[PDB]
């Protein structure tokens, strides 16, 4: 119902549904790497440079896109299709946060003399977890699947993220120290079997991350070997937050986990019935044959619906 | 008649709430600083006097204040503004914790020769926190905060008082033994990274205090890393009343959370019903007007009854 | 009910009530100490020999007690006061366990040329916690206290006493080596602080016991610190057998704890029913006195039933 | 049709029974040693050559059998004797994982030159806990133990694969470490009392595997001591992949258990409602013989009515 608006695109339409799974998979990349690329690096190596501009260019398109895209109304629950109304909608729900997470932010922070404030707005690309949350509503209001597994999906989802986040923002606060003061750091003074990280500043990317994300996904589980552990007074503090945090959201995992299995299977209410009819059954005596056709038509009861 | 017992304050009317946010505040503070000038002060220094008294000053008012505030008696369901009724209730209820609270401890510690004994008495200090239970009280009756979020919100009130004090009192431990010994404290045996925290007693008192909570939000979140840990012996005993109490408020935490998560949502009914319809409707196909219709009608039961 | 039999006792006589109160105090006393007297002593030192006779006593008379008092039968509720038919029961039902643990078990052991096996007997005197299961079997079954409660009550009990056990265990375990060998046990072996439980044996008890309490404490909360650990082969499968009992007791006192917290309180069945009502009349738009009367009305139905 | 071809099994004959019970115990063995044989040898020693080759025979002949057996359909819900019928089950189901798991993969591995991806193959032969797995659902199928008990009970013996396969698995990664690295693995570096585990692949098997699963077991719970933990990279990685999977595992066990709490009993539902009743009772003191009249009419409900 959209002849006069012919430029709008219909949210359903099968073409933007490929860009919108394409987005999807952008913002993961872009919500996962922003973290690293804050933490691990104080400005980006020129291996992945074109990394940075592309990624931010899919995400441009997007900026623009949500411009010509319809939508459904919360008030009147009515497609709105009117163009005007798509671009201030747009404008003041999210363009902002879009648009300002599209810089670059690598770039800028390079040509303004190295300036780490400048690198702290990196955080803003993790506005694009935006993506992800509506996916999961999306596949929340998908029927097919159960609507517990999704929470239970949704929060092991933002554990990821949260433990990745963490992992980063803990390399970063060792980073934040100068490296002659390196040895008051968790990972300066982190010393593993043979391997100690000393000059960790020029450790393999990846072997600080792997420890860095270990160190997150134990603290993570409440296991805590100790071999790393806060050290400075920030990395105190953020382990603190981190963990007030988590204990909260694994209370929240355990608390979905168990409504999904409250909830009960059919199943469950099949065994809890025929549990109801075998006491009947005894306290009555009916008899093997009687007894073995009621439990057999049953059974082809619940299998039969 | 109100005006026959004037200047009796009503329960509910304005600019005796600002006062009641006002001590709830300072309640706050007083039960959290409390811990703090107890475990981490065996002196109050000159920089906190003024401090420490105008908060008593601010319960003394209190004292005042509800020696004129009416309330409502459970028996006749009225609000009383008689002026005896008052006072009576005030000293039966909670006046002597109230008024022993706002006693200059810290200065009578002082002028009676540095008795750890009297330093004690900053205990009596703690039963402020009934101002944040009468507020979480208020909270649970009111109805635009759902009891749903108070309910485990007061819990991780409980949780961050706890863990708070307990990390005072780990804290307080460690100096109850003389410097000499400082070697079998917790603290004074500590060399976390490449800082050793020789003379503990001399370190910043922010510094002690990350420390401390540190070590008490690693063991409330269960995660006991192990760097910080329980060395004299009174320290294992307050570690195992810590830990023994924070098993069951973590376990109550979860518990909590669990029966927000079971108890569900309308909505939730709603998708459980439309989850089951949808998988008959989908097992025997019927077309999307018969869908159309039996959806409908499934959707004026939550949104009629 | 029984002319015949005068010598037998009713089980609610107030004199054999209070004896039964009496000898549960000595049966938690008895199933403490038993662990202890096995774990951390190769024989009762003297200064207790009688404390080791008297409390055997104290059990010996509950031998004879329950051969003449009564019982009441499962079947017909009838209390059967028949002396043959009660000693019967007893000594088919525990009199063997009752009259093993009731044995000198410490002067057996000391006589017989201090045989090691002869001090595991001592562990027949476990099951007089028999007696604190029946008071709480009795506790659910008084309707003055909540049955869940009951049952995180018993399951504290369990956690508390079996930790109490498994403290005990390390240590004796710990012993189980050879004093050259200590360096190989886990208390041997332990550098708490500037302190070294290098003669780990000729330390003081109550350091040692609260030494293992503390590692049996963290352990059951899964806190975890690391200070304290198993170093043994033995000692690595009790830690095992400890922690995945442990874990199985901790997620049964969640369990127990949030199926409380789900049965739900009459405040919260209020908090529900109360939102229901705001949410009929914020639909049918209810004028504010009418709305104020209802809401009145309401709270003053929940609170007179 | 059992008369039409001979040779078939009914499913439920006590042969084929007492067989389903023996080839339990030997996949529950086989898929318990196929990690252990895997991480802890680097090929099979000769003293366990003959236990290696019988037990494959023991599934040969599992295979064999198999193609002899009826089924009972989805379809007709009635038994079929028919070898066409029932070769092609098989074939498609289950025999082409089982087939592979009979091949003497020791034999192959030291045959082709001692190359590890060969000895690989070894973990097709976890797919004979699909008999566990059976066996736990036909025991799921039976009046006799609860279904939710039944699940934790799956849960709990997952757990115990999960957490020794884990333990393997560990060690196995410190194997694939040279030997002149060996400082740099987890076993290799650990120096547990006064025992260092230097030259860890000459130690005992069963210390060894003690040393792993004791890790396991403690990571499982959560309990993280420390004292063993992860150094390399692939340690960091395969410990983070269990301790989340350890997570997700454990929020599962902690929700099976509350849901069985949380469902409840008769008894408990009676005494929920009889509570009520007495709380009733009290608040308007009502006579005892009323009383018993409303308990008794009461207790008829609660009795399967």
């Amino acid at each position: 119902g959209h002849n006069d608006y012919k430029y709008i695109i219909h949210p359903k339409n099968r073409w933007y549904k490929a860009w919108e799974m394409f987005i999807l998979v952008w913002a993961i990349y872009s919500s996962l790497f922003t973290p690293m690329e804050f933490g691990f690096f104080r400005g980006l190596p020129e291996r992945l440079f074109v990394l940075d501009i592309v990624g931010q260019i899919a995400f441009l398109v997007d900026i623009v896109l949500q411009f010509f895209v319809a939508y459904r109304d919360t008030q009147t629950y009515r497609t709105v299709y009117k163009p005007t109304r798509i671009a201030f909608r747009y404008l003041k729900s999210h363009f902002l946060m879009d648009f300002i997470g599209c810089f670059p932010w690598d770039l800028i922070y390079k040509a303004s003399g190295k300036h780490e404030l400048v690198r702290y707005l990196l955080w803003i690309r993790l506005f694009r977890v935006r993506k992800v949350v509506e996916f999961f509503q999306r596949l929340e209001k998908d029927t097919r699947i159960n609507y517990l597994f999704t929470r239970i999906l949704k929060l092991l989802f933002v554990e990821v993220y949260c433990t990745h986040t963490a992992a980063c923002i803990f390399y970063y606060l060792a980073t934040t120290l100068p490296p002659e003061n390196e040895g008051y750091t968790w990972i300066g003074s982190l010393k593993l079997g043979d391997y100690s990280y000393e000059n960790f500043r020029e450790i393999d990317l990846w072997k600080r991350y792997t420890t860095a994300l270990y160190f997150a996904i134990v603290t993570m589980a409440t296991v805590g070997y100790g071999d790393i552990h806060a050290v400075n007074l920030r990395e105190m503090i953020f382990v603190m937050i981190y963990v007030s945090f988590d204990m909260v959201l694994g209370a929240y995992l355990i608390g979905n986990i168990t409504a999904l299995i409250v909830k009960g299977s059919n199943t469950e209410r099949f065994r809890d019935k025929m549990n109801d009819l075998i006491s009947f059954m005894n306290r009555k005596k009916l008899g093997r044959d009687l007894r073995s056709q009621i439990t057999g038509h049953v059974r082809l009861q619940y299998d039969s619906h």
